[PDB]
């Protein structure tokens, strides 16, 4: 679990929306394993806008944040599961580093802010949804 809060919207992986969420709603995409909503508080984050390939991420499965080199957000087959069928997912980057079931929502920083969240998981892998070109989330 896990969700990022900038301004007035919070980010969370779409397959994790809430029934508040969905009765909030901004935007959300399948695709891209992501939904955002509305909030009235100010949230507590900063997105990052940058190129940055190396960053930290929070693992839920072991209480503790991982350094990672990830690749680049690019169309990635992922296999199905009981949340979708198998399909490709945009805009993911992928890493090698733990990660279970539960982990999603675990945020990736980089020195710039908030890069994205923890979306897929594999055998020694770790994918994240990327969040860097939703530029209306600062206005
Ligand atoms: N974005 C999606 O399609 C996800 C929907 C929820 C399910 N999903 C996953 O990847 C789950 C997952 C499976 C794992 C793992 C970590 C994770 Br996270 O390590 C070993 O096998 C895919
Ligand atoms: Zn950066």
């Amino acid at each position: 679990s896990g969700a990022i809060y900038v301004g007035n919207y919070r980010v969370v992986n779409r397959h994790l929306a809430t029934h508040n969420d969905w009765a909030n709603l901004v935007w959300e995409d399948s695709s891209r394993d992501l939904l955002v909503s509305s909030t009235t508080a100010q949230g507590c984050d900063t997105i990052a806008r940058c190129d940055c390939q190396t960053g930290v991420y929070y693992c839920s499965s072991r209480r503790k944040h991982y350094p990672v080199s990830f690749s680049k957000p690019s169309l990635i087959f992922v296999e199905a599961s009981e949340y979708y069928p198998a399909r490709y997912q945009s805009h993911l980057m992928l890493a090698v580093g733990h990660s279970e079931p539960g982990d999603c929502g675990g945020i990736l920083r980089c020195q710039h802010g908030v890069v994205g969240i923890v979306s897929t998981g594999g055998n020694g892998l770790v994918g994240f949804a990327d969040v860097r070109d939703l530029l209306w989330l600062d206005e």
